[PDB]
């Protein structure tokens, strides 16, 4: 578990814990309407009840979808999965300002790689399903 983090809350009395344990930021995930992870619709909604910063986790085909997210509700990180391509992530710190940050999703696989796709801010856990590099 984390600070704050917490996984998509669409209910504002709900989500005020994370903000009263520090609106510092939370963990949620875009998946498309659910209550256990929040997309850009529900945040949106969600930061006019509790103004907790928002980061996302995900694997996305186009970058312009990423900054969309990155932009609209303002995210501080973005996980991305590396196994969808390694130029990719070198390109998405180009179109992400330095206000949100990347961070890269380590799947716990049977080898721990000294290097994989550097050049993020921090190094999390794969929180997307998976203990390999898909």
């Amino acid at each position: 578990m984390g600070e704050n983090k917490v996984c998509g809350l669409t209910r504002g009395q709900d989500a005020k814990a994370a903000y009263d344990a520090g609106a510092i930021y939370g963990g949620l995930i875009f998946v498309a309407t659910s209550p256990r992870c929040v997309n850009v619709e529900q945040a949106q909604e969600v930061m006019a009840a509790a103004p907790l910063q928002y980061v996302g986790v995900f694997r996305n085909h186009d970058i312009a979808d990423v900054v969309d997210k990155a932009k609209v509700l303002s995210l501080a990180a973005v996980q991305l999965h590396g196994n969808e391509e390694q130029l990719y992530i070198d390109t998405l710190r180009e179109a992400l300002p330095a206000h949100v940050a990347i961070w890269k999703a380590l799947s716990v696989g049977e080898t721990l790689p000294a290097r994989e796709f550097q050049h993020v801010d921090k190094y999390v856990l794969d929180n997307g399903q998976g203990g390999a590099g898909s």
